[PDB]
């Protein structure tokens, strides 16, 4: 299977699913560019580099409390009920929100090390599960 992927039992239906160990993507059914183009969603919590935003000046919600956010917009973006440049645009604590996550296209070597791989283990138009890096918990989608 491609970078990254494992074969997994599901722990409420006892039915086969993929894990991605790189993105932490997961996904029913059976799944290198020298650029990508992602968005991202970035939740911050006290533990970050830098905790503040253009949302919040002082960040003090807990990295759990960050990963239950996260696991929430995932599963609305999944679910179709919210899309990923609308939960970005209003909850991302990255500058980016401004412009619906997007941070254009950028090759290995420019961004800190579990964002990239991730950024370059996703297939286009893929999403990362949580992603976590000192700046905080990210959802990446790869758009190019
Ligand atoms: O201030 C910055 O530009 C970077 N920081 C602080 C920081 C500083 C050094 C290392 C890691 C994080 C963030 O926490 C951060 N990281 C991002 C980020 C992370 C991954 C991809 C794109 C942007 N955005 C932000 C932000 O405030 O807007």
């Amino acid at each position: 299977l491609p970078p990254g992927w494992e074969k997994a039992m599901s722990r409420s239906s006892g039915r086969v699913y993929y894990f991605n160990h790189i993105t932490n993507a997961s996904q029913w059914e059976r799944p290198e560019p020298a650029r990508v183009r992602c968005s991202h969603l970035l939740v911050k919590h006290s533990q970050s580099r830098r905790p503040s935003s253009w949302r919040q000046e002082k960040i003090t919600r807990t990295k759990e409390e960050a990963l239950e956010l996260i696991n929430g917009y995932i599963q609305k973006i999944k679910s179709g009920e919210e899309d990923f440049e609308s939960l970005a645009s209003q909850f991302s604590d990255c500058s980016s929100a401004k412009a619906r996550g997007d941070l254009g296209a950028f090759s290995r070597g420019q961004m800190q090390k579990p964002f990239e791989d991730a950024s370059f283990a996703l297939r286009t138009g893929e999403m990362s599960g949580p992603v976590f890096t000192d700046s905080g918990i990210h959802i990446i989608l790869r758009t190019e």
